[PDB]
């Protein structure tokens, strides 16, 4: 039922899920002269030399490639974080045009995407346990700006045609996540929400300050999926990102000067 039309998107949502209007809802504006600086903050550890991917999937609001989180194969520790937290899929968010379709903006600035890679929590031992949980989850978000190619992220690009509609989805093994990170692992962090239905709030958010650059052909490609079913009137799925939310009574922590 919910989507990001205008009878259905964001402003819809509070009502199938009241935490839509919560004390830490994600994704924010990230003003970066606000956000203090914490020598106290860890560097990210970022480990997805033994990551297996099995799946990309339309599931009508994103496409996602799953992984392997049986085993502690992909995993994020380290930064704010306690623990080890599994990779279990990622996903973008676009818009219909360059300049929109990143979820957090940065001095309300958005980018063309947004690329999230989730992970869980390990000591709760399920995704579904982790969700609810006020430490359940991390979220590795990336932004996009549209340049040079990203050559990592063609594979995903190349396979877009075979998953055009809802509930669509293909074989994707072998398909490694560290080429699609940046050079730094520069990040800012706070605590908020999963940004799609259920809203959960259960997200360690660790937002990295160095964006990626892909094409435009690449991106145009994301501009192709359909929101819609098979047979249903085509819908393009784009402008797929809530907006910034209220921060709170939240700091957003910087991991550098
Ligand atoms: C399947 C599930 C119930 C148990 C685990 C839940 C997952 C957990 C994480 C996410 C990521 C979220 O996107 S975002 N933008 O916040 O990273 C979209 C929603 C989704 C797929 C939940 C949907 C409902
Ligand atoms: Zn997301």
């Amino acid at each position: 039922h919910w989507g990001y039309g205008k009878h259905n998107g964001p402003e819809h949502w509070h009502k199938d899920f009241p935490i839509a209007k919560g004390e830490r809802q994600s994704p924010v504006d990230i003003d970066t002269h606000t956000a203090k600086y914490d020598p106290s903050l860890k560097p990210l550890s970022v480990s997805y030399d033994q990551a297996t991917s099995l799946r990309i999937l339309n599931n009508g609001h994103s496409f996602q490639v799953t992984f392997d989180d049986s085993q502690d194969k992909a995993v994020l520790k380290g930064g704010p974080l306690d623990g080890t937290y599994r990779l279990l899929q990622f996903h973008f968010h676009w818009g219909s045009l360059d300049g929109q379709g990143s979820e957090h903006t940065v001095d309300k600035k958005k980018y063309a995407a947004e690329l999230h890679l989730v992970h869980w929590n390990t000591k709760y031992g399920d995704v579904g346990k982790a969700v609810q949980q006020p430490d359940g989850l991390a979220v590795l978000g990336i932004f996009l700006k549209v340049g040079s190619a990203k050559p990592g992220l063609q594979k995903v690009v190349d396979v877009l045609d075979s998953i055009k509609t809802e509930g669509k989805s293909a074989d994707f093994t072998n398909f490694d996540p560290r080429g699609l990170l940046p050079e730094s692992l520069d990040y800012w962090t706070y605590p908020g929400s999963l940004t799609t239905p259920p809203l959960a709030e259960c997200v360690t958010w660790i937002v990295l300050k160095e964006p990626i650059s892909v094409s435009s052909e690449q991106v145009l490609k994301f501009r192709k999926l359909n929101f819609n079913g098979e047979g249903e009137p085509e819908e393009l799925m784009v402008d797929n990102w809530r907006p910034a939310q209220p921060l709170k009574n939240r700091q957003i922590k910087a991991s550098f000067k």
